[PDB]
């Protein structure tokens, strides 16, 4: 004669009113309204635990209770609701993220080639829930390239596990995010090599590798990360030297490769949305940097073709892997930032670990698998959950320029931060507090809205 609802959780209760009782006037009672709230419809929602918390979840998982009473004449009926931290609902049974969200901007996720059979998609959750998918490696340069040949300069290219992603999640009318063309890590050896070329050379290669793979997806890519991660910190006083050397096209070609990546790009397939991708924009420093080049090559591109309409660099893509010490005001701030631009935004990569960034590099550090060594707390769990409903009610604030709020993974076991338990849906793929409380932020603006 009891349920188990996880915090943030609502379920209707008419199904288990006594058969007795039909056709009369109901009256609805929680005896702990701030455990479990009841609505005059007979709508409960799980709101708190009673306890732990300062317990470690794995250990522990924090619960909470509450006895609510259907009252009908001088005749009532009392069901026991055992409110938890530890997720109920499968992610297949919640009724679609994308739609909830469909007025204000995409809603993304990440997908594998694991993901998919032959070329259709081999679990539901994600087409049922996503309307975008940015590949979670297989369209990395190292996994684009394999070779260069030295004496006629042909690149050699394996699209094809990328090419089955890619038509796999459109026959389901999915976008795609195209991730990554040019990075610092995770690139072929001879992409590496080109740190040690000649500029007018390098930019040959360059803009050769950028054409020919957005040629080989042309028209299938909704928008591009041209360029990823280029700034190495917010320490630089200027965008042009404070660039990594660690990149190959920096070294070789100096600051000019990024206009001349957009412009091939652009090129290349006017279809898509140029995007530049980038962590710790929430560090002002940082996002004054980035800023700072958007700027700069969106002038020297206004220069060049001063007829054209559209941006050079379209987007700015903040990647959002926070943490349990980033404010949502700095965000705000970088947001207000970009906002001058006039680009579009995108949370292209969110995730919140549940605890600070020391504390999980203390603990489990990367990787995934990791989720059943956390040391998250129960109160940490909330916790996150509140800052998911933070952020989401500021970018719903900014859904103006924000196009697409996409997070870095579906459950937390498979996080390529697990060990921080940063995602909506936990290890068995049930809905954390966290899930319903990213899905409440509409409901919080909306009803700040009227």
């Amino acid at each position: 004669n009891e349920i188990t609802l996880t915090i943030g959780q609502q379920k209707d209760l008419a199904s288990m009113v006594p058969a007795k009782f039909a056709g009369q006037e109901l009256s609805w009672t929680s005896s702990d309204p701030e455990t479990a709230s009841v609505t005059d419809k007979g709508i409960v929602t799980a709101l708190k635990f009673s306890s732990g918390g300062a317990n470690l979840f794995l250990k522990a998982p924090a619960t909470g209770e509450a006895i609510i009473t259907v009252t009908a004449g001088k005749q009532s009926h009392s069901v026991k609701v055992i409110t938890t931290v530890k997720g109920k609902e499968d992610i297949e049974k919640l009724p679609p993220l994308k739609d909830h969200f469909k007025d204000y901007f995409l809603i993304g996720n990440i997908f594998n080639n694991r993901d998919v059979s032959g070329s259709m998609m081999d679990n539901d959750w994600l087409a049922h829930h996503y309307a975008i998918l940015t590949p979670e490696n297989h369209m990395k340069p190292s996994n684009l390239t394999n070779n260069r040949n030295e004496t006629t300069g042909e690149i050699t290219y394996t699209f094809s596990t990328a090419d089955r992603m890619v038509n796999a999640a459109i026959a389901e009318g999915l976008k795609i995010h195209g991730h990554t063309l040019l990075w610092h890590q995770q690139i072929p050896p001879w992409q590496r090599s080109m740190e040690s070329a000649a500029k007018d050379a390098a930019l040959s290669v360059m803009k050769k590798y950028i054409t020919e793979v957005m040629t080989h997806y042309k028209g299938k890519i909704y928008s591009w990360d041209v360029l990823n991660e280029i700034f190495p910190d917010g320490r630089g006083d200027n965008w042009t030297t404070a660039m990594r050397p660690e990149n190959p096209w920096f070294k070789s070609i100096g600051s000019d490769f990024v206009y001349e990546a957009y412009l091939a790009a652009r090129q290349a397939d006017p279809n898509a949305i140029l995007y530049y991708n980038d962590y710790n924009m929430d560090q002002a420093g940082k996002a004054a940097l980035i800023a700072a080049m958007v700027r700069d090559v969106n002038a020297k591109y206004k220069q060049a073709y001063p007829r054209e309409t559209r941006l050079l660099i379209e987007g700015i893509g903040m990647q959002s892997h926070h943490n349990m010490d980033v404010p949502a005001s700095n965000i705000r701030n970088t947001i207000n930032r970009y906002r001058e631009l006039g680009v579009k935004i995108s949370v292209s990569e969110l995730d919140i670990l549940c605890m600070g960034w020391s504390a999980f590099r203390g603990s489990t550090g990367q990787g995934a698998d990791k989720d059943d060594m956390t040391i998250a707390t129960n109160r940490n769990i909330l916790d996150q959950a509140y800052k998911f409903n933070e952020y989401m009610k500021l970018y719903l604030e900014n859904s103006d320029i924000i196009e697409r709020v996409s997070m870095w993974g579906v459950s937390d076991r498979y996080s390529w931060r697990s060990g921080g338990l940063p995602l909506l849906f936990d290890a068995d793929n049930k809905a954390k507090p966290a899930y319903y409380s990213f899905v409440r932020a509409r409901e919080d603006y909306e009803a700040a809205k009227a």
